[PDB]
């Protein structure tokens, strides 16, 4: 569990990512598309893309990204009270995107590559362990689900 003062600095860095959650959106799935080339597969509508040049130009890879972004950061500010959020997308991710777990952690490292990258005065070593912390809460409820479903994997 996160402690009060953790979830505050979570929040604070992550008002800053919504002053822009498209070029968020893009540059941590470009990070994850590179650093990780087997998650694009995953993605049918991704696919053709195959440079970074291209993925900087889709408009919907960039839409994408708001998606992503917006869910995530509905589940940030319940501030570990997320079973109704949390439930739809384990089960999505699970059943039919067929998204492993380890997959949940690439993301997880390329959304702190890119605070880290975009925001260095909010984004210290304080603020890097809670948001770690918080991405591991996320993970760690998701693997519940997926376990009871019969996806640990
Ligand atoms: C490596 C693949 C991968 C990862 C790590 C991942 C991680 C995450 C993530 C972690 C921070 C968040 C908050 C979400 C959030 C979402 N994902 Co994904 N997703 C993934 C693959 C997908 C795919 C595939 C779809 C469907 C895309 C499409 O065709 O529209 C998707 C759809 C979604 C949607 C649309 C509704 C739904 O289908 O549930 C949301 C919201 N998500 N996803």
């Amino acid at each position: 569990v996160l402690s009060e003062g953790e979830w505050q600095l979570v929040l604070h860095v992550w008002a800053k990512v919504e002053a822009d959650v498209a070029g968020h959106g893009q540059d941590i799935l470009i990070r994850l598309f590179k650093s990780h080339p087997e998650t694009l597969e995953k993605f049918d509508r991704f696919k053709h893309l195959k440079t970074e040049a291209e993925m900087k130009a889709s408009e919907d890879l960039k839409k994408h990204g708001v998606t992503v972004l917006t869910a995530l950061g509905a589940i940030l500010k319940k501030k570990g009270h997320h079973e109704a959020e949390l439930k739809p997308l384990a089960q999505s991710h699970a059943t039919k995107h067929k998204i492993p777990i380890k997959y949940l952690e690439f993301i997880s490292e390329a959304i702190i590559h890119v605070l880290h990258s975009r925001h260095p005065g909010d984004f210290g070593a304080d603020a890097q362990g809670a948001m770690n912390k918080a991405l591991e809460l996320f993970r760690k409820d998701i693997a519940a689900k997926y376990k009871e479903l019969g996806y640990q994997g």
